[PDB]
């Protein structure tokens, strides 16, 4: 109803219609127009019609450049305000802060950003009426997980950005299909704006829509909400990406029972004809893809992907830990990317994938740092700041957050399970870190409660700075942090659970000239058997004040050699003296009051084992 022509946005409608779509999502839908007042409203049916005309549309705007050396390949250079995920304007608004961040002790939470209710209507309104003036809204219905997974979850992002549209297609499952199996269900609600209404206010820089200064990313937990303004890139604008998957999604798990993580989860088979799945939660720049994709260089063994940065996981009536990878594609930095590196990443990008922020040669192909490939004489460079480059200029020829967006289906080693409705039963937890230093190849912990622990202390070269990354979710909680420790630990007293090993790993330690003393890379399946051997129950194991290390032996080094085991394995009183110190003065200051009793037990317990060295 209305007294005038205002409130009805139906005559705007390019594509779908109002009337078809659910009560609940034309009440999101509408709601949101009448405020960002849009030129058009444009509903995704996800279809390859769509999608091949809205990049062609890109195409023509200067917004995007197709790379001609490859099948359906594109580019999109980005403003250099607009680069990356950022943290200090990414925040979560509950009621109390000390559901969000627990309140520490001496210091500032570095374990999210809460903001009230009150300064997020105030950040809102001055932010979203009328900031899609001149603009289609696109509303992307879109599936977390495979379509009618009992562990999937299903949102609605609305945005002003056809680059959003394009890159949602590729990183969830979108479209029709997505709207009809929701019908007056549950969603989430995700609304997001580049924040430049037309007339320009403000130039465009690189026909990259963006408002730096006013740049929000915003997770209401309790509505349901996301809401995002500023930013077109990544992990602020593809709403899929971090703010569902990990924000919203790890409070959901919370109320309901579940695992929400930054894990990979992989698929690992042993000559014996075994099959085991294992996930793993690295902080950044730590080899995560890599070890998702890796080619094992032991015989007989073979490795598959089911997710690479994601992994949604809930115990079944059978006690089985259940993981989907509820994502549809790989959002995979970039630089360091090779065929040494990642050779099945280089199978997978070349095709049908979307690149951000990287070089283009002459010839219409990709380039960046850690590339390890030569061009032919002859083949030129363009920087990702659109200006000629050479090998021997002094700034990088692609941003170091530069991305390929790429479908998950493509990956030559895709798990055959990847996306079974049911899950996958992971049988191990690894978690890991860049320590240049004190920190063996490979530990396990001594139990589930040790394992949240390790989880709880995790840290990592940011290098010269050894910075915290519990569970590598430091900038994805959810919910207050001690809260999410009491979670995991209460999965031990859930009826019938079947705990999975949990280990640590470090590929990173060096010697005293700063060589690395692992060789990594393919390698890497040596330490995978072992704890295959470990989660069948071997008695390869030797016990250590830190956990469980492999025995004399144990390990498989042929093909090898020499390889440093004394130093690699090496665990020195003065160094895990320190450590078990700053893990102390960590957990005291970030977790306070709502460290949970079983995590303080197992630091005192570490504290004693490496006393009594
Ligand atoms: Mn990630
Ligand atoms: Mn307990
Ligand atoms: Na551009």
């Amino acid at each position: 109803p209305q007294l005038h022509n205002g409130l009805d946005f139906s005559a705007k409608v390019i594509q779908g219609s109002l009337d078809s779509l659910p009560q609940e999502v034309r009440k999101f839908v509408e709601g949101n127009a009448q405020l960002c007042q849009p030129e058009y409203i444009h509903i995704c049916d996800g279809s390859e019609e769509e999608y091949g005309r809205l990049l062609a549309h890109m195409q023509e705007e200067g917004v995007i450049r197709k790379l001609k050396k490859y099948d359906n390949c594109w580019l999109a250079l980005t403003d250099p305000r607009d680069v990356a995920r950022i943290e200090s304007k990414t925040v979560i608004i509950t009621q109390e802060q000390r559901d969000t961040v627990p309140i520490p002790k001496s210091g500032q939470s570095q374990l999210g950003r809460w903001m009230s209710e009150e300064d997020f209507e105030k950040a809102f309104n001055a932010r979203f009426p009328g900031c899609m003036k001149g603009r289609t809204m696109y509303v992307i219905p879109f599936s977390m997980g495979p379509l009618g997974s009992p562990l999937a979850k299903i949102g609605i992002e609305l945005t002003d950005s056809p680059y959003v549209v394009a890159s949602m297609r590729i990183m969830t499952r979108m479209g029709t299909s997505v709207l009809e199996a929701l019908g007056d269900g549950e969603f989430i609600k995700c609304l997001h704006s580049v924040g430049c209404p037309l007339p320009l206010k403000k130039p465009l820089v690189n026909n990259w829509a963006c408002n730096p200064e006013l740049t929000l990313i915003a997770h209401l937990p309790d509505r349901r909400e996301i809401i995002s303004f500023g930013s077109g890139y990544g992990g602020n604008s593809l709403l899929g990406k971090k703010c569902f998957a990990l924000r919203i999604a790890s409070r959901l798990a919370k109320e309901e029972g579940w695992l929400a993580e930054h894990m990979l989860i992989l698929g690992i088979t042993n000559p014996e004809g075994k099959k085991k799945y294992l996930a793993a939660a690295f902080p950044s720049a730590c080899g995560k893809t890599n070890l998702a994709m890796m080619n094992p260089t032991l015989p007989g063994w073979k490795v598959e992907c089911v997710g690479d940065d994601i992994a949604w996981m809930k115990f079944d009536a059978q006690g089985n830990l259940r993981a989907i990878n509820p994502e549809n594609g790989f959002f995979g930095v970039a630089p360091g990317t090779s065929v040494k590196t990642n050779p099945n990443a280089i199978k997978t990008i070349q095709k049908n994938t979307i690149f951000t922020n990287v070089a283009e040669t002459s010839d219409g192909g990709v380039y960046w740092e850690g590339i390890d490939e030569p061009l032919a004489p002859g083949v030129t460079i363009t920087s990702w700041k659109n200006k000629e480059w050479r090998p021997q200029d002094e700034e990088p020829c692609a941003h170091p957050n530069s991305r390929f967006c790429t479908p998950a289906s493509q990956c030559p080693i895709i798990d055959p399970a990847w996306e079974s409705p049911e899950g996958v039963p992971i049988e191990g937890i690894i978690f890991g870190g860049r320590r240049p230093a004190g920190v063996p190849l490979v530990y396990e912990a001594l139990s589930w409660q040790h394992g949240v622990f390790v989880g709880a202390a995790m840290r990592s070269e940011a290098g010269k700075v050894i910075m915290h990354d519990p569970f590598a979710m430091r900038p994805f909680f959810g919910y207050n942090f001690g809260k999410y420790l009491a979670h995991w630990l209460s999965m031990a007293h859930r009826p019938a659970a079947k705990l999975p090993k949990i280990f640590h790993v470090n590929w990173f330690r060096k010697d005293k000239n700063g060589k690395f003393l692992w060789p990594g890379f393919g390698e890497n399946s040596r330490v995978l058997e072992w704890m295959f051997g470990r989660i069948e129950g071997e008695d390869s194991a030797k016990l250590t004040p830190i956990g469980y290390v492999p025995k004399e032996d144990a390990l498989n080094l042929k093909g090898l050699g020499d390889v440093n085991v004394e130093e690699l394995f090496g665990i020195s009183k003065e160094f895990w003296e320190k450590e078990v110190e700053e893990i102390d003065k960590y957990l005291e200051d970030q977790v306070n009051a709502d460290l949970p009793y079983e995590i303080e037990r197992e630091l005192r317990a570490l504290k004693q084992r490496i006393s009594q060295m």
